[PDB]
Parts: structure tokens; sequence; C-alpha cells
């Protein structure tokens, strides 16, 4: 669409206000001109062609509770590009700022939300077991970092290559979230899961067993459900990750946290620069560690607590 920028205003899935740029023409669209190419908004209306009709509507306030999905993946998506940009300096996905699209009230009752290899849709839940997924900024992060690994390492979507994949998701999710300073911490998902229960999360980084995925090398799934696991297994990674930045004790090896920044730092480079889309645990251990060395090196102790958490899970 051809219009003027302007900002609207309208509550979220949480129930918060946030202002969000769109751009007039007759109507006013979620279409955000401000960021590269742009971010778009489109509403699926329940069915599940895609992408759906651009967002249009009459008055610039988005308050109705059919509106709330939409604001928060169009307002996430740009937060998320922010983070890419000013953190990474890298434009857009594909680092050439390809305009980010997104669906939202994709299907009936759809308890998911997905990178297609062209844009995000977003399920609005069944209402139990979750809420509409725009309302999570680590899931709208995780998904859109999906695109940002096809257009870099373009790691395979199954088995080890997969598990990557999905830790990556998971921990520039998880960056992002504390980017924004929303409530951060290092589960998954939790903001829009089980909206019944306190408490739990999709996936915990930090204790991964708690929700019985592998937090150990040694305890990885070997099946095929989940496309061999790739949901599963990248608990071992994100384990992995969260020691690095936190640090801890696992499995009585000790590993000296060296905090986020450094973490982002070091897995956007091994992403950017080293991974292939065949590589595998072992693969990623030495890509993070020539990283590391890359930008703090050799003897640097970031080199060190890269290597104690690859370690601690049993990845050599
Ligand atoms: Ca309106
Ligand atoms: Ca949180
Ligand atoms: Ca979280
Ligand atoms: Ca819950
Ligand atoms: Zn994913």
């Amino acid at each position: 669409i051809t219009g003027t920028s302007t900002v609207g205003v309208g509550r979220g899935v949480l129930g918060d206000q946030k202002n969000i740029n769109t751009t007039y023409s007759t109507y006013y669209y979620l279409q955000d001109n401000t960021r590269g190419d742009g971010i778009f908004t489109y509403d699926a209306k329940y069915r599940t062609t895609l992408p759906g009709s651009l967002w249009a509507d009459a008055d610039n306030q988005f308050f109705a509770s059919y509106d709330a999905p939409a604001v928060d993946a169009h307002y996430y998506a740009g937060v998320t590009y922010d983070y890419y940009k000013n953190v990474h300096n890298r434009l857009s996905y594909d680092g050439n700022n390809a305009a980010i699209r997104s669906s939202v009230h994709y299907s009936q009752g759809y308890n998911n939300a997905f990178w297609n290899g062209s844009e995000m849709v977003y399920g609005d839940g069944d209402g139990q077991t979750f809420i509409p997924l725009s309302g999570g900024i680590d899931v709208v992060a995780h998904e859109l970092t999906h695109a940002v690994t096809d257009y870099t390492a373009g790691l395979i979507y199954q088995n080890e290559s997969g598990a990557i994949n999905e830790a990556i998701s998971d921990i520039f999710g998880t960056l992002v979230e504390f980017y924004a300073n929303k409530n951060p911490d290092w589960e998954i998902g939790e903001d829009v899961y089980t909206p019944g229960i306190s408490g739990d999360s999709l996936r915990s980084m930090s204790d991964p067993a708690k929700y019985g995925d592998p937090d150990h090398y040694s305890k990885r799934y070997t099946g095929t459900q989940d496309n061999g696991g790739v949901h599963i297994n990248s608990g071992i990674i994100n384990k992995a990750a969260y020691l690095i930045s936190q640090g801890g004790t696992h499995y009585g090896v000790s590993v000296v946290g060296i905090g986020r920044d450094k973490l982002g730092k070091i897995f956007y480079r091994a992403l950017t620069q080293y991974l292939t889309p065949t590589s595998n645990f072992s693969q990623l251990r030495a890509a993070a560690v020539q990283s590391a060395t890359d930008l703090y090196g050799s003897t640097s102790q970031e080199v060190a607590s890269v290597k104690q958490a690859f370690d601690a899970v049993g990845v050599k």
C-alpha cells in the first residue's frame, strides 16, 4: 500500500496498551514503513490460506478483542527488527532489509506459530493450552530468528542440525525478551501457555529436564518423532547456552558465566560465519569456540567458559 505514515494505538493480547506504526490511505493499515522495506500484518480470518488481507482498520485505534493478536505480532516484529539492527548490525532477516510479514487468526483453535519459509503465521490457540501466540515476545522472536537462520547457516530441520536450529531460535528469542525488558526469564512461551496455570512454560533453558527434555548428551532422544526430536534435544544446547551466560555447576562441571551480551555475540558469529546446513552438535561446539577465539582471544576466559559449558552437557 502507498500512503502516509502515522501512529495508532491499541491493546495487546495480555491487555497492555502500546503504539504501533500504521499507514494511512482511506483506511489505516498495519504497515510500518519505518523499518527496512516494511513490516506488514495480515488477517487470515480463521482460514489456512495465506497470507490473508493486509490488516485495515477504520480509525487507527485497535482495542477490539479480535485486534489483540495483530497488534502484538506487528509490534513485536518491530522490536525484534530493532534488536537485530541495533545489536548485531543486521538489516532484517536477510541482511538487506526484506519486508517482514505475519498473519494472525490462522485457522481455528490452532495451538502453534511458525515461519513458513516466507512469512510468520500465528494461531489463536484453543484457549486452554494457549492464548494467541503472538502475545509472547519470545515466541515472535523465536519465529523471526528461523528466517535469519534460513538466510545464513541454513540448518536442515531434522536430527542434530534441526535441534541446533531450534536452540538458536530459543536463545535469540530469549535475548530479545531481555532486550525489551519485558519481565525476562530463561523460559520459553510463558506468557501465552496455559492461561489456567501460573508458573509453567513450554520449555526451560535453565532446566530443561523440568519438562522432561534432556539436559545432557547422554540423554538425547534418538528416535523419529518431532523430526528426530528437534524440539527435545534442543534442550542440551539451550542448557549449554544458559551456562555460558549465567554460569553454574552442572553434572559436576563448573562454568563461570560471561553474560548475555557476549553469549549473543558468540552465537550470532557462529551462526553467520561458521555453521552450515548439516552441522551437528559437535560442530556447533567447534564453531562456538572459534567464534569466542575470534572475538576475545584464545586464552580468554570467554573461550574457557564456552568449553566448560559444552563439556558440562556432554558435547565433545
Ligand atoms: Ca479500530
Ligand atoms: Ca518472560
Ligand atoms: Ca520467556
Ligand atoms: Ca501457564
Ligand atoms: Zn522453532
